[PDB]
């Protein structure tokens, strides 16, 4: 797996809040950052993932974590999904969309016979260093309470040193 | 270009008047066939463009010819595009999603850098031959009248060789 | 296709008017230009639609739209061409030979079985930019009127980034 | 990742309730497998993690599932540490040992400038399809708990595919 | 040179009085040929050396010489180039289009950088070997007596070995 390794470049167009956005490696330097992968807009689990992270977004943003969902499908089809469906309408958090594929595969997380990413997420330190990574298979579902926890030890050990 | 040449074989998804179908190069087989690309779907220009075609369809089934959308978007991206824009709703011919991109480059046709299909449009006959194309940049249009008029010539001309 | 991308360096020589003259990219830079690719001279369905152009050249020329037709056949052949046919003698643009079959290389656009060009017609912006493409098979036929309205609405767009 | 992967085969020694035995990818067909990867034997963090696992191991040959921890260790350190921890002496669950690293590189698991596996879990259907990942740096700490969860779910959609709330 | 070699197969179209024609190798197969190349159709130097030999056709018709002229030109062309000027309209032998430039490729006769035959003559021989070639610049010319004295010896030498 990429564990420990450092996050690579990217440049990428994302919808935010009602607002198109560009982000860069450059805006998660300094801050803790979670990756969150999945397949494709306006299908029928992946929603509930999204909205379960955005259940815990605020919670997030305070221990100072930026979220970023991923799929290759556009940041304009993010937005339709956005303001039609009511699930995804609650997220706050920045959804990229990577339809050349290269933030995908920076995270060797791309399925190269659909184009599409895997259901992956990847929790990434100031200093851009991967620290967990969670890959599931259609339906078995990540619980964003495990996340949670998940990124309160690492900003744990981040901060003492040598103990668990 | 690749005027003249033979389409390459290929598999997609696609959304067909309320259903998910997968479309080949066997079903191009016999027929005469459009390919329109375009960029992206739930943006602002493409949808009178597609529009357009869809305007012309029933004339163009009457010719015998079938039309296929295509961008890089998914078949279900297309099913909501279709539900949400008017004009797309107008749509009965399918819409190929080509998320991997693969029925793009066959054509010659990606923009790597982004991701996503210039606005090209090919005519092909029955047996796989590209008989016309036509690219533009955005903001250029594409006029639909004017390819059923090349798709009649391109009938004429088969069924009257050497003219 | 060669869409948004620039054009070649090339050197030719041309029939215009009476004269024989040097092409180059040169020529072209802070101009439109429309390169009109045809098969050979002398044959019967060409005329038509090199002379369906030059019915529409003053106006182009308004415009600040230069019009180059393109064979493999040689400027001798031009000059030849335009004394023995009243189609053809209406051409008041540069007709470019290119026996090498560089130019007509540069566009992709050689049949190379048989050394003639393909009926293909580019649009290029003053930045030497392909803004239009149009290529046909043997007769099916391109619209002047077509491409007029092509180089009008490429022009407005340059004229109003963001727009129609 | 490996996520939607058939295992690769595989042959290595193993220390199990006593015995040692040996574990090939045979052994894992028709049967649900955890594949624990941890670092290093006689270490401090990793018992309360595989400890962890040892009380949900009930509960998991219930639900007819499998578990095998790997380190780069041999199977007779494993031996050594089940006697010498009393927390590892909790186990009944296969400790395979993996010195040539074949097993770790196979789920691509390996930490090469350190010759040690990374702390993944990856658990596998009776098909050998690898259907959850989880891969976290030290300190981080795998809850058995979650695991167990995400075993039953991964159970449920193959019982049940396509059905969707 | 391509003295004493075999002339490589080819099919390309042609004028030849009044029509439109193939011509390919096996057109020359059991008999002498003449390939005169030169650089292009409606200039103004080629047409007295085309017209110099099309003076001599009949008579070399009558030694079993078929006559090909040969540029880069179309057939199209060389039929327009016909009508319009006294001196060509007055050849009878095939003129033949060499548009992809293989015909002149074949002959190592191409000036790359200009898409156009260089002024080259070469006597070929029923079996299809080259017996005598000739390379001129532009303003020397290329006089058929000459050819006419090369393709009677050429012959003298077949039928008469030593
Ligand atoms: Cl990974
Ligand atoms: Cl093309
Ligand atoms: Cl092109
Ligand atoms: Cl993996
Ligand atoms: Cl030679
Ligand atoms: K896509
Ligand atoms: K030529
Ligand atoms: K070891
Ligand atoms: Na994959």
């Amino acid at each position: 797996s990429l564990i420990n390794t450092k996050i690579k470049p990217f440049k990428n167009q994302a919808f935010k809040n009602g607002e198109f956005i560009e982000v860069t490696e450059k805006d998660t330097e300094g801050r803790w950052s979670v990756f969150f992968f999945y397949p494709a807009d306006f299908t029928f689990v992946c929603p509930t993932q999204l909205g379960d992270v955005a259940d815990h977004y605020e919670e997030l943003q305070k221990l100072g974590v930026d979220v970023y969902s991923v799929s290759t499908d556009t940041h304009f089809t993010h937005k339709a999904w956005h303001s039609s469906s009511e699930t995804i309408a609650k997220i706050k958090y920045a959804m990229i969309g990577d339809p050349t594929g290269a933030l995908t595969r920076n995270f060797d997380n791309m399925r190269e016979d659909e184009g599409l990413a895997d259901r992956a997420t990847f929790v990434v330190d100031p200093q851009g260093i991967i620290q967990a990574i969670e890959v599931t298979a259609e339906g078995i579902g990540r619980d964003a309470s495990d996340l949670l926890r998940k990124i309160k030890a690492a900003q744990y050990v981040a901060a003492h040193p040598g103990e668990v």
